[PDB]
């Protein structure tokens, strides 16, 4: 039975309003309502893996699960395995997988982050789940961001916290985040960003989603104009909104949009808003092709409507050679040459490079690269043709092109990261010298770019 290089990622949001669901919810599991949607060709063909978010869940883990799992064996006939479930306050995630993956998973790991400070801590944050797939590392958060219109800032700052503090992935990356530890994040949740247009507006906004006119408001959505701005969900894709706003429903219809301010909703208004989002962010030169983003239809329990997306993801071997794993492939190598680094900081410190890659035995620690100023104030790290020749595990270009090379490059006076990247092994030529560019990120913001060359020798 071969390993496969494809799978298919379904992944759910769904804010449940603290109601439990409708006694049928297969629609969702299957990508059909509003939005792109999934062939009906498709619809006894069981996705590898279902990764399923929640928001004011009131269910236990136990009543969750016989819902989903029997919900799957309805549609595919197949008995799904439970990889994970983690639960914080009402914020779920559940990661179920076809029996024949068991085998194919390892390395399961859960964590939570709660968001705020005394007041705004006690029911927001999110939760995670990682693991790897033969040789590939898969990442799953399940965030629900602070609500109100008026809290774009807040959402932001949620973010950026998930993104320092959820501890997923593999623990020797010490420098990076979640934002680099895996070849495929998939960020999903109740993200709260709202459609922003005066109160004033509401019927009209209510007009043009009748009319499927959804252009005039997606250019108004926080989430889409925070991002145009690098406010937030840096270097993350979203696939285009072609479904009605998911938010706010009147319950057991989805004929009405409840937006007028009440007692219950603190005296705010919910003007219609793509609350409830799936984005993703894969290490360069992967395949990953979203083949479903919409809404469900039929499911009207909450005051929000379930989000669908599925994905095609590229995934790798658990690759064996005579030499490595547990030994260095002599025919393998990596030289880095005319490297420098340009960093935001107004830092004066020496700066070296990590890098690390499942390739490598371990991480490998540069020297010193010489500090320049740049013509626009900016600091230039020189590393030229100084930087070690990396050794990888296995010569094989059908194994070494398909890696990666994580980058930090880190202060010499505190050994604290100033800026993470990623370069992709998937070169044009090997035995070549080619130009390599990222860009450099810490707590998911940018702090400049590392760019120079690479040449690349494999056993062919
Ligand atoms: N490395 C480990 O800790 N395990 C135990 C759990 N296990 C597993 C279970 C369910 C599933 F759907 C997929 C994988 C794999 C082996
Ligand atoms: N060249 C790139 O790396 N991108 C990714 C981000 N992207 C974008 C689009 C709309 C939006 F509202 C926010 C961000 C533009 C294309």
């Amino acid at each position: 039975q071969p390993e496969p290089d494809m799978i298919t990622i379904f992944i759910g949001t769904w804010n449940m309003g603290n109601a439990p669901p409708p006694k049928k919810i297969t629609s969702w599991f299957l990508s059909k309502g509003q939005g792109k949607t999934r062939d009906d060709s498709a619809d006894y063909i069981p996705h590898d893996i279902y990764v399923i978010g929640t928001q004011e869940d009131p269910l236990s883990e136990k009543e969750w699960l016989e819902i989903l799992k029997h919900s799957l064996q309805e549609i595919t006939s197949v008995t799904f395995k439970t990889v994970a479930i983690h639960t914080l306050w009402n914020i779920r995630i559940v990661v179920l997988a076809k029996p024949e993956h068991e085998n194919r998973i390892s390395h399961i790991c859960t964590d939570n982050v709660k968001t705020g400070i005394a007041n705004t801590l006690g029911n927001k944050g999110a939760v995670g789940v990682s693991f790897m797939f033969n040789g590939t590392s898969l990442g799953f958060v399940n965030s629900h961001l602070t609500s109100g219109s008026e809290k774009k800032l807040r959402r932001n700052q949620n973010y950026m916290n998930i993104l320092r503090f959820l501890a997923l992935g593999d623990k020797k990356l010490s420098p990076f985040n979640i934002t680099h530890r895996f070849t495929h994040l998939f960020w999903f949740g109740d993200l709260n960003y709202r459609v922003d247009l005066p109160t004033w507006e509401a019927e009209t906004i209510i007009q043009k989603i009748k009319q499927q006119q959804y252009a005039d408001l997606l250019s108004h959505d926080q989430l889409l104009t925070e991002r145009r701005e690098q406010k937030v969900f840096l270097h993350f894709e979203e696939e285009e909104i072609t479904f009605a706003p998911t938010y706010r429903f009147e319950r057991l219809t989805r004929d009405k949009y409840a937006y007028t301010k009440q007692k219950a909703t603190g005296m705010k208004y919910n003007l219609p808003s793509w609350c409830d989002r799936v984005l993703w962010k894969s290490y360069p030169l992967v395949h990953v092709v979203c083949q479903s983003y919409g809404s469900t239809s039929d499911i009207m329990t909450s005051d929000h409507s379930p989000v669908f997306a599925t994905f095609e993801a590229g995934v790798t071997s658990q690759f064996v050679s005579k030499n490595g794993p547990g030994t260095v492939d002599s025919q393998g190598q990596i030289e880095f040459l005319r490297c420098y680094a340009t960093l935001k900081t107004k830092s004066q410190t020496k700066f070296y490079l990590e890098f690390h890659s499942s390739c490598l035995e371990s991480f490998v620690k540069s020297q010193e690269g010489e500090n320049e100023e740049g013509s626009e104030g900016e600091l230039v790290v020189k590393f030229g043709e100084t930087l070690p020749k990396l050794k990888p595990i296995i010569s094989d270009p059908e194994y070494l092109l398909d890696q990666h090379i994580l980058i930090s490059i880190k202060s010499s006076d505190s050994d604290e990261s100033y800026g993470e990247g990623c370069i992709a092994l998937r070169l044009e030529a090997t035995e070549t010298q080619l130009p390599i560019y990222t860009p450099l990120t810490h707590h998911g913001e940018l702090t400049g770019h590392f760019q120079g060359e690479i040449k690349l020798q494999t056993s062919q």
